[PDB]
């Protein structure tokens, strides 16, 4: 589904195992707080088990 970003300019929103980037990040290495805020926020989900991710 087309999400809008925190910026406002239209989007796709899925799951944090799709995106090229969202799946770089997991096998990056770092992994802080900071980083589930920043995914928590553009996330066009109110669910904790199922976890959403918005990729513009």
């Amino acid at each position: 589904q087309a999400c809008t970003l925190p910026n406002n300019d239209k989007g796709t929103c899925k799951s944090l195992l799709q995106c090229d980037v969202a799946s770089k990040i997991i096998s990056k290495k770092p992994r802080t707080a900071q980083d589930e805020k920043f995914l928590r926020e553009s996330a066009c989900g109110f669910d904790g088990q199922t976890p959403k991710v918005c990729c513009p």
